[PDB]
């Protein structure tokens, strides 16, 4: 019924995220000089750097706010991708299992302390 724990807890989720060779394409920002276009496509960067940054600062209020960031990161690759078997987003859907797979128990103890607290 710890309220606070899911940030430690996506602190390292996101140490395994980093550890990922899946996560190679989506730690920094997308240079513009090697993807010209992808600003005409994608209304909203997001990269796990960002991300870590964001918990880091304490700019996230709740796992969900951080799960719809890393979700924002999926459904980029999703949009930008030329092809469903293009290496960046063949590597994005399997990032996406490791992620979903592991923040499942993170939200759900969250929601639950959040309950017991209000009880
Ligand atoms: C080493 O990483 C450098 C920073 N990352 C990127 O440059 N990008 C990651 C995001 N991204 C895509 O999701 C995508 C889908 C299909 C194709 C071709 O790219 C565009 C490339």
């Amino acid at each position: 019924y710890d309220i606070q724990a899911w940030k430690k807890q996506c602190e390292e989720l996101l140490n395994l995220i980093f550890q990922c060779e899946d996560s190679e394409p989506f730690r920094q920002p997308v240079d513009l000089l090697e993807y010209p276009d992808y600003r005409d496509i994608i209304d909203t960067p997001m990269d796990f750097a960002t991300v870590r940054e964001t918990l880091e600062a304490g700019n996230y209020e709740s796992p969900m706010e951080l799960c719809k960031d890393v979700r924002l990161i999926f459904s980029n690759s999703k949009a930008y991708t030329p092809s469903k078997r293009s290496r960046i987003y063949s590597m994005s859907l399997r990032l996406s299992a490791f992620f979903e797979e592991h923040i499942s128990s993170v939200l759900s103890d969250y929601k639950s302390a959040l309950r017991f607290h209000k009880r």
